[PDB]
């Protein structure tokens, strides 16, 4: 609990929702995966059927795709129609004032085994390539509060699933500029990808 | 701004679930029960597979209505479930949620009063084309902020007031207010 907290929660359910639908019923790229130092980014393709997701709404049987990056402590999101679109990721989702995002992190599981690493899925008739059953996706946020917080560690709040370790997150350290930190760690699964 | 930011983020996880209601479904599908005091809205859906990680083939239900200042959500599976709001969504401590609003579009006339969906095989009655979402919202501010007056950063779609809505006045109590309105397309309810 706690405001951050709860926005963070928010965000979580939005990217989570978004991100299962990736690979829905598609051939071809469904999945692109770009970690880097600055932050991670994310884009995703999945069929539209009608009245399942709102953003499908004029794309019934028409492929649609999705993004989220982290640019100067936000997160941001973006969507586009057609194969292969790319997404411009000018909607604000987080951060970018009060609010920064200082870490954004999308790790993958494939096989039993967590990796964080450049990486595309393709689907293809005869399966997925390669196999990615679930995503982690990991949030650090800070904010300023009157009289400051106590130094705070990232990765000491997290649940993390077998195999999954702060080491593969490259969890950043926290500045010694008393603002309020909260994070979280979710799992989405992708039964599409898999 | 930081609270508009979480009233955006609201709205998006409201949108997204509330469009879904009447998939499929055969019967009893949205619920409105509005009030000067602060709206309720439930409804229900049909699950398909790989479209939800909650989710086969069983009726989910969903609502929201404010309490103490806590814009929160229930769920509940099963046909006629009552979906028991029982988690914050926003606001319940720093943030206060000071008003909740939900009308309806049928045919061209937005709407707001009690009024059920039901679906039936041949289509929907009413037939509901969109619903009109309103969130209010506070919180503190070092230094204060001016006096805030509900719907005026609104861009209304025609038809639609700040009469209708019912939209509350404000105290100037020097807390920084932010208010978010937006429009969900209900195609389950309009076939």
């Amino acid at each position: 609990r706690g405001r951050l907290a709860d926005e963070l929660s928010l965000t979580a359910t939005v990217l989570a929702r978004e991100l299962y639908t990736v690979g829905y019923r598609l051939t071809g790229q469904a999945l692109v995966l770009s970690p880097s130092s600055q932050g991670d980014g994310v884009q995703g393709w999945f069929l539209c059927e009608a009245g399942m997701e709102e953003i499908c709404g004029e794309s019934m049987g028409e492929v649609r795709g999705t993004g989220y990056e982290v640019n100067q402590g936000a997160l941001r999101w973006g969507a586009c129609k057609g194969e292969g679109c790319a997404p411009l990721p000018n909607n604000p989702v987080l951060g970018g004032d009060e609010v920064q995002v200082e870490a954004f992190r999308v790790a993958y599981l494939e096989g039993g085994t967590w990796k964080r690493q450049a990486q595309a899925v393709n689907l293809r008739p005869e399966g997925a390539s390669p196999k990615v059953s679930a995503l982690a996706l990991y949030l650090l946020a800070s904010v300023p509060v009157r009289g400051g917080a106590p130094a705070f560690t990232p990765g000491s709040t997290l649940s993390y699933p077998p195999g999954l370790t702060s080491s593969l997150l490259e969890l950043p350290g926290a500045p010694n500029d008393g603002r309020l930190r909260a994070e979280k760690l979710w799992i989405v699964q992708t039964p599409n990808l898999a």
